């Protein structure tokens, strides 16, 4: 996956007008948008097709899929019907639940991203101790795309070690949560950035600034 | 605690509005509580909650297995309650802050959180099972009053009931299609969740009535 400027916009605004305006304001800087439940549950799954119509961007559905295999299959089918290019799945519920998502993605020409460790403080309680094993599970299942946390670079580096240089790794927690763009790109292929851009007085300048700070990594 | 008619909750995971409405209507006299998940919501929009409330006298539990960072969890809960859900189901494995985020919105908005502690599918053994007792205890410490645990492992369901105490409210999926027994499950759960063995039956009403007959003395 070729992400323009190694920068993925986390569009978690919950108003259609604001979401479209802000994404429009930064369109010259990005070609990949992560759309999550805050936007989808507020404005409907049709918003995905609308982003494609307006921007032509690729769309990653950040739905943190975490159900039993049967339900996971349904969630992925509905998500890919709506035009998502990729979906993010939790690894914690185990291998069968991930495989269900891989099946639908293969069937519809889409990608699965495996979330292995998360960026918030609570991730330390249960997820962190399972994270390396979840990553190895991804490798065993043939997962090629992964998500890991900007805020703990030593953990992000370990995740990269496990999955190898061939795998694709994207990383949230940059900006608002304290992650540094450049340090993160030592290990991740692309950074995910939400509030630092979409709550900025000037989203375009915010995006340009981040890109400026990593220009030697582009 | 919520007063669930016949101790039976319909898991409405059909993905077509016409079918979902038809089946739910057919079992209306047996069930006043409906669990709506992402298969239906991602297919038909959050307005499906409004339509169920309009058409039926049913409480709605939004089975969204909320599993994000605290900030995103808050947004998901707000959107879900705004749409008319009485309650939302949240994963415990992302840790205490992520759960507390949901509890805080639920308190502010006058609605309820259910904490999913262990799951019913084979993959749950890999990571979730080993964390389940601690996730449950964390729920108790956080003041969670409503819980979800698996019918298919009676010993595990029993332990979960022990941890949360008799006053807590506990609902349990995996009955029917996944092999869980209604009667045995209600030894520990307040209510059973049933999907396919009702909604895929030639006569969903007869299917519901049959389950209810089997647990009449309970
Ligand atoms: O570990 C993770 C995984 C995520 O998907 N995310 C998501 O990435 C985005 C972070 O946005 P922000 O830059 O505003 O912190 C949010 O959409 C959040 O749900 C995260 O923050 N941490
Ligand atoms: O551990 C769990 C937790 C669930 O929410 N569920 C949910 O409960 C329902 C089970 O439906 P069914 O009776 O068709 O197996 C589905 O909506 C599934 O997503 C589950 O099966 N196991």
């Amino acid at each position: 996956m070729d992400v323009m400027n190694r920068l993925i916009l986390a569009m978690d605004l919950m108003n259609r007008d604001d979401a479209l305006r802000v994404t429009g304001e930064v369109r010259e800087y990005i070609d990949t948008v992560k759309i999550g439940y805050p936007l989808v549950l507020s404005e409907g799954m049709d918003i995905i097709a609308e982003f494609r119509k307006r921007f032509g961007c690729r769309i990653i559905a950040d739905f943190k899929v975490a159900d039993i295999p049967e339900t996971n299959e349904k969630i992925c089918r509905a998500t890919f019907k709506a035009g998502a290019d990729a979906i993010i799945v939790h690894g914690f519920p185990g291998a069968d639940s991930v495989r269900a998502c891989l099946n639908v993605a293969e069937e519809m020409g889409r990608e699965v991203f495996l979330l292995t460790e998360m960026s918030h403080p609570g991730a330390e309680m249960f997820i962190q101790g399972a994270a390396d094993e979840i990553a190895r599970m991804g490798v065993d299942l043939g997962v090629k795309n992964y998500v890991g946390p900007s805020v703990r670079p030593e953990r992000l580096s370990r995740l990269r070690e496990i999955i190898g240089q061939d795998s694709f790794l994207i990383s949230p927690g940059v900006g608002a949560q304290g992650g540094d763009p450049g340090e993160t790109l030592r290990f991740a292929d692309a950074i995910i950035v939400g509030r630092s851009i979409y709550l900025a007085d000037n989203p375009a300048a915010a995006a340009a600034g981040i890109i400026e700070s990593i220009k030697d990594l582009l």
